[PDB]
């Protein structure tokens, strides 16, 4: 299976191939410098196309904190195969713990694809 | 594949359903204030019976920070197929990083269910 | 039916007991730590594994780490790859406090699970999507 993915323009640095199964880092677009108690999204530069039936989980790196100071404020960002458009870009939502600044090219998260859940029926009962 | 779903009362709104694999917005079961640097577990009105081998994960909605100022302070919730009791109902761990007000029927956080890790043996050894 | 090997960090710590019908594990503190008020400090977990080829691991919070401890964890999910076999990886849980707290050796401060490695995939650059 493959991913199609789109650049914000030519500078944004190529990502890693995936032919290994391991998590896949990403880079901040552009220069972020955010304050103490603020929050910013930080553009990641990529758009992409997932597999039919599978959605993609971003979390931080180990290291982002350590180096950054930040914390992600929605824990893991879901990106649904329908997130698929020319203008459907991706961002990581950071909060500061302290004053920071987050240079272009950075990397920031990580990201893998899962299959998305079954058709599953839910039922309405009175009890359990 | 199916979920029984049993609501805390008749004015809880009944969610979407699960044809599609998307991950399932939850909501406030009744109006929820929260000072700023302060926690509070947000009923989510719902409890279910997963199927057999299953579990829940749970996770803000991705612009829950932005419009309530709240993370979720055990960053995914996992609920196991064992939580299936008739008072087994669900809560959003939230923590306030600014006063907020959260009301009655909001969207707060999504799920999606995962099948359960498959069979593992935990082995000592003396070195790696 | 598969084996993940675990190596302790010495005989203190107490050792890890798997859920048999299938629940995420609870990880141990592996040493006292106090961490005060919004500050930070890797919890060590006293614990080195050899994974499933082909798997990794996920750690999260327990449910009542906030409740119990205060604490929330700095990358939301810790990833550990099956790379992270060696005689010296030893896991840790990454803990910023929003209160003064105490952390006690041998408390459950966060669980974790297996998952398959996601599949090899063809990353192809477009101009368009
Ligand atoms: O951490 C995240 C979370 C979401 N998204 C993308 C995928 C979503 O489809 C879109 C937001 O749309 P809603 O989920 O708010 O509809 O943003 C990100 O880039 N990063
Ligand atoms: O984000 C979560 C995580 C867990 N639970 C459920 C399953 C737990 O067993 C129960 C009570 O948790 P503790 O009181 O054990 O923390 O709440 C939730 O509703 N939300
Ligand atoms: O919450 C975590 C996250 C990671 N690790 C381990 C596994 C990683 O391989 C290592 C850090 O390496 P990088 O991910 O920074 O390369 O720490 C942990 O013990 N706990
Ligand atoms: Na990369
Ligand atoms: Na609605
Ligand atoms: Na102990």
């Amino acid at each position: 299976m493959q991913i199609k993915i789109k650049y914000l323009d030519e500078t944004q640095t190529r990502i890693n191939k995936m032919e290994q199964g391991d998590w896949i880092d990403l880079r901040a677009a552009e220069d972020v410098a955010i304050k103490k108690d603020e929050f910013k999204l930080v553009p990641l530069g990529v758009a992409m196309e997932l597999p039919e039936g599978y959605e993609a989980h971003v979390v931080p790196r180990s290291s982002t904190y350590k180096n950054f100071g930040v914390i992600q404020t929605n824990s893991m960002g879901v990106i649904d195969e329908s997130y698929k458009g020319d203008n459907d870009f991706w961002f990581f939502p950071a909060y500061a713990l302290r004053d920071t600044k987050i240079k272009k090219g950075d990397r920031i998260c990580q990201f893998r694809i899962m299959k998305k859940m079954p058709a599953v029926d839910l039922i309405e009962v009175d009890r359990l």
